[PDB]
């Protein structure tokens, strides 16, 4: 398959996919595509080389983190549900799904991120239960 | 972006992602990847070189078919919601954005399709808005 049809088929996904490479403690983006962009509120320029846990703001107290940790530091593709905001300042649901990967042209591993906002399906369930009752 | 990590990020997909190429009034298949692979019930071999519109089966009676047929005609993205029937029979929603992608290696027009499945929220709408009267 071209690389031009791939590189298009990342920027036509609705979902928002990511490329970070870790420096230390930090992983930082070094590719974001549209998807991302409108799902963050945040422009390429801005949030380009830096760790995603800008998404969470103030709300770090959430035990995904470690399981985030473990799970990139164990070369293991990893799922978390976690409560993120955006540049205004909305919250959103957001699943995240982080992907290690070994780039063979330079042997360095590099990490896919698949962000889907659920915020709609959490309402709607969460009305179900009410109606539940 | 190398293009090991393109067909990896493709692959990681949690929606389904095919390419396909136009054959007249036909959109011959030419990739699906491997969560589309276990959606439909088909292998590759199977599925290569056809229109998707097997999926369909009897039901061949929906409106969005004729919306995504203008649609491709004008270079258009589209997104629909349809009927489809795995190959064993049990039916599903799927949400379907089609995109057309210029690839510059032929100046060939390609069509891009994005496969979510709705099921679950198809029938959270249905009991909630059942339960809301
Ligand atoms: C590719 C990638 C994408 C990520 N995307 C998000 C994201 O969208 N939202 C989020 O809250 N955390 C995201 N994370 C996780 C954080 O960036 C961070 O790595 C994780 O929270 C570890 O927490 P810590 O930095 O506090 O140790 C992502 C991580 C990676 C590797
Ligand atoms: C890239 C692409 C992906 C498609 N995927 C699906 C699909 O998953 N399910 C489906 O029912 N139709 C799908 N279609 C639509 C049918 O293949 C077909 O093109 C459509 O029904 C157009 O009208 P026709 O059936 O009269 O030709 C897809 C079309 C394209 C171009």
């Amino acid at each position: 398959i071209n690389a031009q049809l791939l590189q298009s088929m990342v920027d036509a996904s609705n979902d928002g996919i990511v490329v970070a490479e870790k420096e230390g403690d930090d992983t930082i983006l070094i590719y974001v595509n549209a998807a991302f962009e409108y799902l963050t509120g945040y422009s390429r320029d801005e949030i380009l080389y830096q760790d995603c846990r800008f998404l969470q703001g103030d709300d770090r107290d959430q035990l995904g983190r470690a399981r985030i940790r473990k799970a990139m530091a164990e070369g293991r593709p990893c799922r978390e549900v976690l409560r993120n905001y955006r540049k205004d300042g909305s919250a959103f649901w957001n699943e995240l799904s982080i992907t290690p990967v070994k780039s063979d042209f330079d042997q360095r591993t590099y990490f896919i991120g698949i962000q889907e906002d659920v915020s709609r399906q959490v309402e709607l369930e969460r009305e179900l239960a009410e109606l539940r009752a």
